[PDB]
């Protein structure tokens, strides 16, 4: 079925390796949507994962799906439009945030993830380029975007089975700590001068609150971060705890 | 769906925690079959199989066809069970054939068939994840070079930022095809009537496995056979022998 029979195509709002997101006006209603053209591999299922999860969720702080189309070589997702650009870009124009602003972005994000975690959904790609503003208001409104790294979480055996250990919701929480750290400072807590180094940094949980940025940061803000950047997932603060943390109160 | 309308039930062919398998005769045609009765999960509860796991078993069998793997004929379902009607394999489990008796050649005759089956499956990016004697069946137990079919696909699967990424994703290695290869290693080895990593506790057994604590005991062994096992029973997955390699191995070609 032909998407050009229902929507008038606008110009791009984003890119990635195998996806273009362009603005799109619905012929019948005049309403504008964000169309995600995901080019299918010609020789996916990751695309049905993404769709089925987008179909399940509805929350003020997550993006809604509207319809889904398929052509010869792209599979198309008509999605809730979000017009205020990326928190990433708001984060660039602002160089960092006061605690009061960080907390009011962070409250919304927390709420979106709470909701998701209540449905056993893990996002697995929480980061500013995937967080989006509605209107760029002095106290702006966010929507979580970019799904499908999102996943529903539930004697002869080989060594890598014997010590398996599956991934979970806790990975999201870790990203939230990394997001918060960036929110309050210029900076990215683990970045090294090379990818190798950054990966080593993340594994050894090797970060500091350097004075250049954190010299006046509240105890409560440091506490919140420290409690989320914790190597063993079972001791990381959960979504529920994070919403009660007195820095969020 | 209602299976007793179309099949006369037979003798129990085998059992498990969540399934029962019986011989049945297709009323239409006289032909015979193996009916795998799988208990459905009541709630999301750890008795029964989930609807998802049952579907994955059906899907994979639906897709495969090769002399060394087993076929799916039809699927029934009632309030309690998902019933899989499977190609019958009449000659018992490799487990029982081993209990009732191996020279290197007898063993080699079995292994190649297994290799052939696993090579087929891998080529479809299906890891089996439960290769063991009780999941290998013989077409007939009374011939000098028994033929085999791999069965029991209940665990089988299809085989498919950094700054923000948690430590356990950084360190995450996915399970893939190499697991099957280790298992073949254990299988080859059981061909001695002896299991390479057995303990006294199931903890003892599990310690052994992840530490790679096997030896070729003089009591059992006494030469290219052991190179084959060794280049398989290896901790780091990515450096085990793959199914193509195992087939190019001099103990094989
Ligand atoms: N609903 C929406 N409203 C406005 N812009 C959106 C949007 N969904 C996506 N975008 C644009 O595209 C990006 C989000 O979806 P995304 O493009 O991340 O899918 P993706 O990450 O799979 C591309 P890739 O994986 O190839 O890098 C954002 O940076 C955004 O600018
Ligand atoms: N197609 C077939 N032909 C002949 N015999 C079969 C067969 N499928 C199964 N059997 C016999 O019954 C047993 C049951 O099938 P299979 O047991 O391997 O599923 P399963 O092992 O996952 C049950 P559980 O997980 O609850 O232990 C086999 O070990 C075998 O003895
Ligand atoms: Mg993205
Ligand atoms: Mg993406
Ligand atoms: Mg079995
Ligand atoms: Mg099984």
């Amino acid at each position: 079925e032909n998407v050009d029979d229902y929507y008038d195509t606008g110009e791009e709002l984003g890119s990635g390796q195998f996806a273009v997101v362009k603005k799109c006006r619905e012929k019948s209603t005049g309403l504008q949507y964000a169309a995600k053209f995901i080019k299918k591999r010609r020789t996916r299922e990751d695309i049905e994962r993404e769709v089925s999860i987008l179909k399940e969720i509805q929350h003020p702080n997550v993006i809604t799906l509207h319809e889904v189309y398929e052509n010869k070589t792209d599979v198309i997702l008509i999605l809730e439009l979000v017009a205020g650009g990326e928190l990433f870009d708001f984060l660039a124009e602002k160089e960092s945030l006061t605690e009061e602003e960080a907390t009011e972005f962070l409250k919304q994000i927390l709420n979106g993830v709470y909701y998701l975690h209540s449905l056993q959904i893990a996002h697995f790609d929480l980061k500013p380029e995937n967080i989006m503003l509605l209107d760029r208001v002095p106290k702006p409104r966010i929507k979580i975007i970019d799904f499908g790294l999102a996943h529903k979480i539930d004697e002869f055996v080989a060594p890598e089975i014997v010590n398996y250990e599956p991934l979970g919701l806790e990975a999201d929480m870790w990203s939230i700590g990394v997001i918060t750290y960036i929110l309050l400072s210029g900076a990215s807590p683990f970045l090294g001068d090379t990818k190798q180094e950054t990966l080593a940094n993340v594994s050894a949980v090797n970060y500091e609150f350097e004075d250049e940025y954190f010299s006046n940061t509240s105890a409560l803000a440091k506490d919140f971060i420290r409690r989320l950047l914790v190597k063993d997932p079972k001791k990381r603060m959960t979504i529920q705890d994070s919403l009660q943390h007195p820095w969020i109160k």
